[PDB]
């Protein structure tokens, strides 16, 4: 079997209202990954086009790698899609975040073949998401491939899966790696080779049965445990369908060996040691590109999430790209993965929650980095049909993956005695005490109250955050949109949450600025600015380095306020962050004192006369900053 990438040069139309009978020579050319909302999804004004758009491409059978059956494979098509080959309506899909496939064989022909995909991201009441903050960028925003495979092949039609279910069970210093495969149109004479391989190639187990024994058990002696960032060891499982001696089909995946529990009082546990989960959420979009991300974009985000020392990532509010999950395995991050069951329960949305949950688990089951499954997000504020839906999903996730735990994110206002909170295995809350009213000191006591009233329900914070742009102040107060208040906000939240073992996970909202076309706030439109890093990933806000001081074992020092250069005071309050014991702040070469801090937030008092080149040393590490004295409060702040 071979794969034929089908990204290059599609004919696109926002104008057409019916699939073309014949290949348009008249349309606009796009390469995948593509989106028609990369521009009007990020400039605001609640105006981004939502509707049906059409893609059309021609491929010649003689140009494909040869196999007995042909599949179109979509890694991402937001939100709903209809596929046509040569005018024949082949399939239909609802869900912009999961992978799905269409068997082309009977409609393919010789000579030129016309493929048309009718993509739609319009409001309806059936397909989540519909009410949400983020922009639902329309279009084929991830890869499209043609799969050429034998008539006997590992399953390609069950909810986007591979037909490879690897389930490690750790037994003492050995692990038992159960391996189930699913086959389409297999025939009687066939056989199945199974192999696990080392991180450096070496074979580790192997079995071969006839095509009847779809389930096998292989064991690794002295297993190399995938154990978070510490040592994110990954094995590879691989299975080969063999007819006679030839290897006619093959399917592989990477995977990790670990156990984990969530203790209501002592937090999250990875392989029997307390492994506190302190991290961020992430959206799958970016300045300029919209949600049509390239592989280096996925890698750019990880490096910054990693440099900060996050240990967990909530991948809200939908299924992300496999290449992103793959990275999360490779670096040992602990993942929350969910479906867009968000904002408002839709009665005619039930069938679709079920399929996005089925797709989510089938396609991600082997990712050692996923430890929970998200049922919903901010789905209601009150104290019934919503309830039975939540049961179906929960029952489902447990019926399919009893090796992982269900969670959900609850809106701040929802009374903790709402029965639907009793459904998942764990719970987190989305609280903004200190941004949307309240004061930043309510967060710690709020989790204290949930823990008392419900001591057996592990409680987390799945969302918390505060907006920041390139505004500044020396009186930082909630609502001024300044980088300074966001530093303080997060300083305050870190002191209250990282110091409470029972909180099983904290997930900043959000790691990155992202596009929300309806918002008008801050001084830039259609943007949610609660990120720790800017939309184009090029700027790390000061808040980012507050978290580094607690989470990262890479030594560093960071002066805050580098962008607040002109200041109207006589002595100015410059915070510094570090994960070193003692830091010293210099003003034009003169020391101001050796301070030490338990919360890693060193505060300082700098006399502000003329130009003052500031320097901070902390062991090996050094960081420069500059300042000036004016009496006109510079109004670009
Ligand atoms: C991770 C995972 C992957 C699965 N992949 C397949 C598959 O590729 N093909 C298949 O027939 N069943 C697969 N299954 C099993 C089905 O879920 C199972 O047969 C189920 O009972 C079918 O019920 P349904 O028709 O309502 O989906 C998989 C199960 C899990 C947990
Ligand atoms: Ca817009």
């Amino acid at each position: 079997r071979e794969i034929f990438n089908l990204n290059e040069k599609w004919a696109f139309s926002k104008e057409a209202i019916k699939p073309p009978v014949a290949m348009p020579q008249n349309w606009y050319w796009v390469n995948l990954p593509h989106t028609w909302n990369a521009i009007d999804g990020q400039d605001g004004g609640n105006d981004y086009y939502r509707g049906t758009c059409f893609y059309a491409k021609e491929v010649q059978k003689e140009e494909l790698p040869e196999g007995e059956q042909y599949y179109l494979e979509f890694l991402g098509v937001n939100a709903s899609a209809d596929v046509y080959v040569n005018g024949n309506h082949l399939d239909h899909h609802d869900g912009g975040y999961s992978t799905w496939r269409v068997n082309m064989t009977d409609a393919l022909t010789d000579g030129k073949n016309l493929i048309v995909v009718a993509v739609d991201n319009s409001a309806n009441d059936r397909v989540y998401p519909q009410k949400a903050d983020f922009t639902f960028y329309g279009g084929m925003y991830r890869d499209v491939n043609i799969i050429a495979v034998n008539k006997s092949h590992f399953d390609l039609d069950y909810y986007g899966g591979n037909g490879l279910k690897v389930t490690p069970e750790v037994a003492d210093k050995n692990a038992k790696i159960a391996v189930e495969v699913f086959l389409s149109g297999e025939k009687a004479g066939q056989q199945l080779v199974y192999q696990i391989t080392d991180a450096e190639g070496v074979l580790a187990a192997e079995t071969k049965t006839g095509i009847s024994d779809k389930q096998v058990n292989l064991e690794i002696t002295d297993v190399h445990l995938w154990n978070g960032r510490k040592d994110p060891y990954l094995y590879t499982a691989t299975v080969r369908l063999m007819e006679d001696g030839v290897c006619i089909d093959s399917v592989s995946t990477r995977f990790g060996c670990r156990t984990f529990t969530i203790d209501p009082d002592k937090g999250f546990f990875l392989n029997g040691n307390s492994y506190p989960l302190r991290g961020v959420s992430r959206h799958q979009d970016r300045a300029g590109n919209g949600n049509a991300l390239l592989p280096e974009h996925h890698r750019e985000d990880i490096d910054l999430i990693c440099e900060m020392g996050a240990t967990t990532i909530r991948l809200a509010h939908y299924q992300h790209a496999q290449y992103f999950y793959d990275l999360c395995d490779e670096k040992g991050l602990v993942l929350w993965a969910e479906i867009p069951y968000i904002s408002q329960h839709m009665k005619n949305g039930r069938e679709n929650t079920i399929s996005q949950m089925k797709e989510l688990i089938v396609q991600n089951y082997n990712h050692p980095s996923i430890v929970v499954w998200g049922l919903s997000n901010e789905i209601t504020m009150s104290g019934e049909d919503l309830m039975e839906n939540h049961h179906i999903l929960n029952d489902l996730a447990h019926e399919m993956d009893p090796t992982r735990l269900t969670t959900m994110a609850v809106v701040s206002m929802c009374d903790m005695h709402n029965p639907y909170i009793q459904i998942p295995d764990v719970v987190s809350y989305n609280h903004y005490f200190g941004w949307y009213g309240g004061d930043t000191s309510m967060n710690g006591p709020w989790m204290d109250e949930f823990h008392k009233e419900f001591p057996k329900i592990p409680i987390g914070m799945s969302e918390y955050g505060c907006e920041a742009l390139n505004w500044h102040t020396s009186d930082p107060k909630q609502g001024d949109y300044t980088e300074e208040y966001q530093a303080h906000y997060h300083e305050e939240l870190i002191k209250q949450l990282y110091t409470r073992p029972y909180i099983w996970a904290t997930h900043v909202w959000n790691m990155f600025d992202f596009a929300a076309d309806a918002r008008n706030e801050g001084g830039e439109n259609g943007m949610n600015h609660k990120g720790l890093v800017t939309f184009d990933r090029k700027y790390k806000k000061d808040a980012f380095y507050a978290y580094k001081a607690w989470l990262s074992d890479e030594p560093f020092v960071h002066i805050c306020g580098k962008r607040y250069v002109d200041r109207v005071e006589n002595v100015t309050k410059v915070t510094v962050y570090s994960n070193q014991k003692t830091v010293e702040l210099f003003a034009n070469g003169e020391s101001l004192g050796k301070k030490e801090a338990s919360d890693h937030f060193f505060y300082f008092e700098v006399p502000n006369h003329g130009e003052t080149k500031l320097l901070a040393v902390a062991g090996e590490c050094r960081d420069e900053s500059f300042i000036k004295k004016v009496e006109k409060f510079n109004e670009a702040y």
